[PDB]
RNA sequence: GUCAAGCCGAGGAGA
RNA sequence: UCUCCUCGGCUUGAC
């Protein structure tokens, strides 16, 4: 039932009969399907030569696994042989090193792998090797880079090769490795300014991936553009010439607050260097004990980061984000003050005084449809023109940064009429991180998304950096980029989703940033890899054999000082040795011998001394914990019964015993010092 | 079928 | 060395 294309073969053709190799054709171009074909292939091969044969699948996301356990292997492959999709969310039922050895073909995010691998070099929790296979398929090989996770895959299998061809030239056995296949669109090249450094990445991929060719198409080129096309590029700038009324109103909070510090910036207000300063600022004040001045570090950095959304998103939305943020800061004064305990503050007085007294201006300075946002109005724009020029034929993909951003323009598209009237439904799109003011998302939910957009009940995903890579659509059309540059890989990754015809390609860049800029940079690196891949593609096989060997070695030779480096490094098994105060206040709080550890991941106190110095802020199990000064310390944990209740170490700071040279560790892992684990002998009758 | 929390590794960007 | 963002994985718990 799989049908196939000419360069579809000759592409594949080496690697039908051994030759490890690396492929890289423009995005949707059956690379899937021709993957799929060698799948078939190889395993045809194996049987019919009566010997045994396995294939894992490796992708570097979690979609992507039931992607292709509906669309492609399962659809073609189901009637001879077993197949399973393996992810981050499928709850198993055996093992991974089981269904090594029971469903013959694989697909998997990236980690299980390598988890399995080490877990079977270090215990004897079963685990698998390289020798438990006969083919790896790879998708987006240019990952493989400085320790990425197919690295370390790689390191292994080309460890294991250099054994191998050391036992070439000692001994007659020698070990079989498996076959290795990868899938790209663009290698890219790492951050090079001219064409050699560019080669020299090439070469350090596919000395990563063992390869032996790259197999562009240049022959059935007329079958691809018959085929296959581009979208057109398209610039869309914006410029300001108002904000006085607001965002100056917050300039001038700005300055009232410095002056109120003595802290001259130095730098330019509403960018990241005025950022950085702030927080070098802050960790030293938490370092010598100085209130005053970590406190306006901190609260300077919630208006930079208002200023930062007002270059993307409207004032009201900034407004929303300090509201939050200032309520939750005068419940903690009103939860503090609320408990036996009376006291007044001067600074926060006075920053309250000063914020709470423009709050109802800045919502009334917030609400001006007049100077909305420039890129908005372009958006809408560019969005209004495609989807009224196309009549029902529209699909839309929209990318962004943050995720914040991605629920502010779901909620206004919602909002707005001239958006609602052509019909064109909205979601957004983000990976499963548990870290925001937003409320996070659900695997299934992702799914949902997915097949709603693909049914076509959404005409516009807002999607952040999940959705650069896979994404499988059938046809779409309109694509934009809301003012967001990485890479070349990015841009062209997400230039060449429109798998239809006219197609589009869009970026909306502001002109006080230099955008537009890296747009051109990452055109010309476009072009200049095109060029080395044809150089290499030239290069003689002996030489390449000999380049390739090398920076196997190097990249082996780099894993082993990165590992002594990495030995201990770091190994004063100090247990108490220390004073954990707060951070705002210089108030103490614990010691080292009053902490134990619970999974070997989470570290807490369980002491009543600890227990009486702090407040639950409420919303009910998972409390959230507060200072007396109102600094936020850590969460609840019902462990086993146990109340204990957990921190993040970030929250406080560290004062030695010894001389005091106070610092900041941002985790736990970091520092040196050992902490034990609890025995559950404590707190018993 | 729902929700919460924390930990770790990695990449990209900027400085 | 720092920061931001992002991604993947791992445990604990509650409905
Ligand atoms: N043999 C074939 N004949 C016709 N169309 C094909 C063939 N193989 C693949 N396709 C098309 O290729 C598309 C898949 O592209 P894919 O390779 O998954 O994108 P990417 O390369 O970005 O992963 C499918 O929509 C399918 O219609
Ligand atoms: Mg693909
Ligand atoms: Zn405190």
């Amino acid at each position: 039932e799989l049908q196939l294309r000419p360069y579809q073969m000759e592409v594949a053709q080496p690697a039908l009969d051994g030759k490890n190799i690396i492929i890289c054709l423009p995005t949707g171009s059956g690379k899937t399907r021709v993957a799929v074909y060698i799948t078939k292939d190889h395993l045809d091969k194996k049987k019919q030569a009566s010997e045994s044969g396995k294939v894992i699948v490796l992708v570097n996301k979690v979609m992507l696994a039931e992607q292709l356990f509906r669309k492609e292997f399962n659809p073609y492959l189901k009637k001879w042989y077993r197949i399973i999709g393996l992810s981050g969310d499928t709850q198993l039922k055996i093992s991974f090193p089981e269904v090594v050895k029971s469903y013959d073909v694989i697909i998997s995010t990236a980690q299980i792998l390598e988890n399995s691998l080490l877990n079977l070099e270090s215990g004897d929790d079963d685990g698998v090797q390289l020798s438990d296979f006969s083919l790896i398929i790879i998708d987006e090989c240019h990952h493989t880079n400085k320790e990425a996770v197919y690295n370390n895959i790689m390191r292994r299998y080309l460890k294991q090769k250099l054994r191998n061809n050391d036992l070439k030239k000692q001994n007659k056995p020698a070990i079989p490795l498996p076959q290795i296949l990868g899938l790209t669109a663009s290698p890219g090249v790492g951050a090079a300014k001219k064409q050699s450094e560019a080669e020299k990445h090439i070469l350090n991929i596919c000395a990563n991936l063992d390869a032996f060719t790259i197999k562009t198409v240049k022959e059935n080129l007329g079958q691809l553009k018959h085929q296959i096309k581009e979208p057109c590029k398209k610039f869309v700038i914006a410029d300001d010439t108002r904000e006085n009324p607001f965002k100056e109103k917050l300039l001038e909070i700005m300055a009232s607050i410095q002056t109120y510090c003595q802290k001259s910036p130095m730098s330019d207000f509403g960018t990241q260097h005025y950022e950085q300063w702030a927080i070098q600022m802050e960790k030293k004040a938490a370092k010598d004990g100085n209130r005053k001045d970590r406190v306006c570090a901190e609260h300077l950095r919630k208006y930079n980061e208002a200023l930062q959304i007002n270059d993307t998103i409207r004032m009201i939305d900034a407004y929303s984000h300090l509201e939050t943020f200032y309520t939750d800061e005068k419940e903690k004064k009103f939860a503090v003050l609320n408990d036996k305990s009376l006291k007044l503050d001067e600074t926060d007085e006075f920053l309250m005084n000063l914020f709470f007294d423009n709050k109802k201006m800045l919502k009334k300075l917030a609400e001006n449809p007049k100077y909305e946002n420039e890129k908005l109005i372009k958006l809408r724009n560019t969005i209004l023109e495609q989807f009224t020029r196309s009549e029902e034929s529209s699909r839309g993909i929209i990318f962004t940064k943050t995720r914040q951003s991605t629920y502010a323009l779901s909620q206004w598209i919602m909002e707005n009429a001239k958006f609602a009237e052509v019909g064109v439904k909205a979601h957004h799109l983000i990976g499963a991180g548990h870290s925001s003011e937003v409320k996070p998302m659900t695997q299934t939910e992702q799914k949902e998304v997915i097949s709603k957009f693909r049914t076509g009940e959404i005409n516009l995903l807002i999607a952040t950096t999940v959705a650069e890579e896979g994404l499988d659509i059938k046809e779409c059309n309109i694509v934009i980029r809301y003012g967001l540059v990485t890479n070349e890989i990015a841009m062209v990754q997400a230039r060449g989703r429109a798998r239809a015809d006219e197609s589009t390609y869009v970026l909306v860049t502001s002109s006080g940033s230099g955008v537009t800029e890296r747009e051109i940079v990452n055109d010309f690196r476009e072009k200049m890899m095109y060029k080395a891949i044809n150089r290499v593609q030239n290069m003689k096989p002996e030489e390449y054999a000999h380049k390739i060997l090398e920076l196997q070695v190097q990249s082996i030779l780099e894993k082993k000082m990165k590992v002594k480096r990495s030995i201990a490094k770091q190994y004063n098994d100090n247990p108490s040795l220390i004073t954990l105060l707060c951070k705002n206040c210089s108030m103490l709080v614990c010691s080292g011998e009053n902490i134990h550890v619970i999974e070997k991941m989470h570290h807490v106190n369980m002491t009543p001394e600890f227990k009486g110095l702090y407040i639950v802020r409420e919303n009910q199990t998972n409390g959230e914990i507060i200072c007396k000064c109102g600094q936020a310390w850590g969460t609840m944990m019902v462990h086993k019964g146990l109340d204990l209740p957990c921190l993040k170490i970030r929250n406080f700071v560290v004062n030695f015993k010894n001389n005091s040279p106070k610092k900041q560790y941002k985790k736990w892992v970091e520092l040196p010092i050992r902490f034990p684990d609890l025995d559950y002998s404590e707190y018993c009758l």
